[PDB]
């Protein structure tokens, strides 16, 4: 018995695989992939067979593929042995029987053509599916990959990769089929005896009804799962608790998330994330601005709630003007320890400029272990509309000249805050990198109180039902000399195809 | 063919399993284990059989064990027919013969006796060994569990558990003999992208540097949290120079978890000197920055960075020897206080975070703002050394335990890390006592996790020893103020470490 699996690359949304007899894109790595997986075998004396429609044969240029034996499906072509490494069959049904014969053939691959895919599937001929998702969407297709039958389940999803600014993705699907205990049993019993006295019971693995893409058990490589799985983890273990807002949450303490920034930009796809607001709040921080009006003026309202007259009055800052947030994130970054008056005052030269120092240090002493930025000032906490949630960040230059960032975040609203925080510190690191002459590295976020407000429960359940797509790419149109110079127009987001936005009320 | 497992509870160091015909300790949970493990079966119509020597039959009361069939090995006991759930045999070989029928009998267990354990092993009878390590030594034993054969390799090690202040854990040993689908794809994809695929930047450690390699899916003992971060840098650590003369191997952004409910995370694979740790902690707590006061008590961990040759080198030779400046203690009690010298009276100067902390944990426990920090941009220049364990957060569970999170920007795995873990396990226990809570969990998030090149051979020495159960740490009395804690107030129970490992600090 031998294996027969499909290999294909289609657009992420509509699954387009071709146009005018050609691929709709040019990605080396993907072909290098097709080659690697297609030649993969363990019997030297044997070879793999690659079935393909005639038109695809025309696209390949009718030349053989090294170490393999192409197999064309055509109504009209000769069965001669001009080339031993190429055979032809009148139909796909018959094309199978490489099993029946050819102990010289180890594995079979359907390299397709739409018609051929749609039949290999229709007749239950295929076992596995190697699918390369390409974030190239808005563009003419004449050939598409058939909708995957529900008898298949994804078991692997790779991280996102980049080529010519195009994001993409390797997935594997498999068909469903019928029907050492010692450790699991011992641990279970030990769990019955000790209850929550055994830490493991305090960190129970998420039940599948709340596990994203459950079928992917050992292949959760997409680093978007770092966020989706945290969501699951708290949905499963989160203790119910009251808080200052009056809207209770489910909270666990001390989690982590890593994201790569070398090959892509971590902007969540399982829901539409509004990146106009993340960047805008970012330079707003970078410039050391604490006037919430400047934000509202650019139609960004994320700080209105904690800026209103009532709330300010409620927390004892009734003297402030309608949106004077006090010495929050911006102020601490540019003027740590500055004596704060109002948002109208000029703070030029007052306080310690950490961002400026960070940059001068990253350039001059890169391997220095003190690249730190903090917003936690005990002396100023009472003047802040809100004490800083993402509390301090550390920056780290690799030997191969990338800039990575670590951020501890005391309080994290998984539904509303986190997506923003991820995109933000990714952008900040990139900006920092360009300005210091580096490439983006990795992003790691350490969370203290990781929670999900109880009025976000059905919305997050919704998001958890959507399988993640490839992360988009983010590029700067120009190299600026001063970090405080970036503008929205300077930003280019390439290949972002999120699921629909999901409304979620913030708790003031 | 049927499974044969041993079940035993022996002391961690000398393998003592008995004294004067009875167990040398009383641990309820362990018996519950024995009961659950030996009762565990698939077929309801079948039963398991427990083999034991006559003396064990004696100590067991000579009454049957519910739901199971006892098999007594005795040369003398009368082979009657009376109790259906108990049988006697004249030798081990013959009892096997459980294996050949009683298909009623699903699984087999050797519940031992020094003589029976020794024989089940000597004759290649056992497939598995369930071993409860009890952290009790320095007490008489007249019976022992034999030495584990080399044909056996550990596959599981539970976290440390606590009963009547006694530390203990659970292990499993297997015997040796002679879907790549996803893994193949990842390999190939790795070939194609190299360092571009994040996974290649985080390679799994080679087993030559992995502690106790046999335990693949069962490294539950959270000594592994540290030991594994160690081998993880050993595998990916980028060689790089540093302020000091000694280069380092490092990776960025790591984390470790530790349970503090059933045990105290004091590393066992190497003797850790907790006393210096304690003395440094109250020193911090007091808000003291005087390196002398530390040297006073024979604690020199800070002399290195307190020497005039060092203070001179960093442009601080302007002050007395060992006047470290506004460092940990000063920022904790007197954050943003204007530092002068280690002698002035700072009463009232600066924000008292430690005080606020205790007041908040008590008055508002669910509050998401229990933070303690040491990173003060304005003071960094006056410090003999900038803070390394930089800021922590504290957390009150609904079940009244206190958890702590720590972020170290810089972390010397061989020397500092072991100290930081213990230090904060203590600080959290203190806070919890003072605030009326129980110890919770400890998580350490690291920035620059590194290993100084002059520690390589020592750390590989450490990675060669299999971890032992964590000990327990108890306070002898309840204190009024958190700064009333004294060394004698601390009680370290059940700490049996491997020999200490000498490592030099990079000044
Ligand atoms: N992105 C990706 O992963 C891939 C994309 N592609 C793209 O797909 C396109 C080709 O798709 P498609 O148009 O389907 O062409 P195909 O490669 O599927 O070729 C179809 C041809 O195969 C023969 N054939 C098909 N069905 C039968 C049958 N039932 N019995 C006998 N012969 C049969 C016929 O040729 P005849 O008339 O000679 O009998 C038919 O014209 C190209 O644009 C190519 O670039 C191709 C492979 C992979
Ligand atoms: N920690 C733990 O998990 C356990 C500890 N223990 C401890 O171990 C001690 C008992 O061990 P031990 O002293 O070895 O006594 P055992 O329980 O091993 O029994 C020894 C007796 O078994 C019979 N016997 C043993 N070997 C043979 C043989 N080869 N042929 C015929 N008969 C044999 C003999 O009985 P006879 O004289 O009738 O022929 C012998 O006197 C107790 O102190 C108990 O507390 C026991 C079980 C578990
Ligand atoms: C972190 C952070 C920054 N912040 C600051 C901020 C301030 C107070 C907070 N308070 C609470 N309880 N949770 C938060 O996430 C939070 C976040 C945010 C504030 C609001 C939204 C928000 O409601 N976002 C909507 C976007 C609406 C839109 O952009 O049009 C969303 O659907 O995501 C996001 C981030
Ligand atoms: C973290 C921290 C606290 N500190 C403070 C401290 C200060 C500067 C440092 N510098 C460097 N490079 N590494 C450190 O771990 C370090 C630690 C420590 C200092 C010394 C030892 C140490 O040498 N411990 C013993 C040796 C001394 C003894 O015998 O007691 C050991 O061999 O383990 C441990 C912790
Ligand atoms: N995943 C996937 N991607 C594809 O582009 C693809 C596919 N599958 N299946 C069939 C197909 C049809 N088109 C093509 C085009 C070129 C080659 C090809 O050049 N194969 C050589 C490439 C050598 C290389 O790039 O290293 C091979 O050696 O496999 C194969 C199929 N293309
Ligand atoms: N791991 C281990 N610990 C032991 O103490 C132990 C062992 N294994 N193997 C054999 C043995 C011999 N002594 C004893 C003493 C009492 C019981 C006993 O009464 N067992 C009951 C306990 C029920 C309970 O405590 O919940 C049983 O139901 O099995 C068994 C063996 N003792
Ligand atoms: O950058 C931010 C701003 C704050 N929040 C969330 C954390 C909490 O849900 C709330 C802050 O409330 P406190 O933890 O301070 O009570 O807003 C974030 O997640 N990230
Ligand atoms: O609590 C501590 C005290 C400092 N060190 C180590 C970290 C480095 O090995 C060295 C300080 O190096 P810098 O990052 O400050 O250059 O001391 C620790 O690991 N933990």
């Amino acid at each position: 018995e031998k294996n027969v699996s499909i290999v294909v690359a289609a657009s992420v949304l509509s699954s387009g695989i071709g146009i005018n007899g050609q691929l709709p894109w040019s990605i080396s790595e993907d072909l290098k992939f097709f080659s690697k997986i297609t030649n993969n075998k363990c019997d030297s004396n044997k070879k793999n067979a690659l079935i393909m429609g005639r038109k695809t044969w025309d696209s390949i240029g009718r030349r053989p593929l090294k170490n393999r034996i192409i197999v064309v499906i055509s109504s009209s072509l000769p069965q001669d042995e001009a080339d031993p490494n190429v055979v032809v069959f009148r139909n796909l049904e018959d094309s199978i029987e490489n099993l029946m014969n050819d102990d010289s053939i180890e594995n079979i691959f359907v390299c397709g053509g739409e018609s051929i895919y749609r039949d290999a599937l229709k007749d239950n001929f295929v076992d596995r599916i190697y699918l390369t998702r390409v974030a190239l969407e808005d563009i003419e297709f004449d050939t598409y990959f058939p909708e995957i039958p529900e008898t298949f389940l994804p078991v692997y999803m790779s991280q996102t990769f980049c080529t010519k600014n195009i994001s993409y993705d390797f997935m594997i699907f498999e068909k469903q089929e019928k029907k050492l205990k010692s450790i699991d049993d011992t641990v279970d019993l030990l769990g019955e005896i000790f209850g929550i006295r055994k830490m493991g019971n305090r960190h129970k693995f998420p039940k599948e009804e709340i596990y994203n893409t459950p079928s992917i058990r050992f292949g959760r490589e997409h680093y978007e799962f770092q966020y989706l799985d945290l969501l699951s983890r708290v949905l499963e273990n989160g203790a119910y608790r009251e808080n200052r807002t009056g809207i209770s949450t489910y909270s666990i303490f001390g989690q982590m998330m890593r994201f790569d920034m070398r090959e892509s930009f971590p902007l969540l796809t399982t829901k539409k994330v509004f990146i106009r607001s993340i960047f805008e709040e970012l330079i707003w921080f970078i410039k050391g601005d604490t006037n919430g009006n400047h934000l509202i003026e650019k139609k960004v309202y994320i700080w209105s709630g904690n800026g209103s007259k009532e709330y300010l009055e409620r927390i004892g800052l009734g003297h402030r003007e309608e949106n004077d947030l006090g010495p929050i994130y911006g102020f601490q970054w540019r003027h740590y320890n500055g004596e704060y008056k109002t948002m109208h005052d000029d703070y030029t030269g007052v306080g310690v400029d950490q961002l400026a120092k960070l940059i001068e240090t990253l350039k001059n002493n890169p391997k220095d272990r003190r690249h730190i930025l903090t917003a936690w000032n005990p002396s100023a906490l009472s003047q802040m509309a809100l004490p800083p949630c993402h509390v301090l960040s550390q920056y780290y230059v690799t030997n191969d000249n990338c800039l990575s960032c670590n951020l501890y975040q005391r309080s994290c609203d998984l539904g509303l805050g986190s997506p923003f925080n991820i995109a933000s510190y990714a952008i900040l690191t990139m900006m920092l990198a360009q300005v210091c002459g580096y490439e983006p590295g990795e992003l790691a976020i350490f969370i203290g109180d990781a929670h999900i407000y109880e009025n976000h429960l059905t919305q997050l359940k919704e998001q958890l039902s959507r399988t993640p797509r490839p992360f988009p790419q983010l590029k700067f149109k120009r190299k600026v000399e001063n970090i405080e110079d970036f503008k929205w127009e300077d930003i280019e987001l390439i290949g972002y195809y999120p699921y629909p936005t999901i409304k979620m009320d913030m708790a003031v």
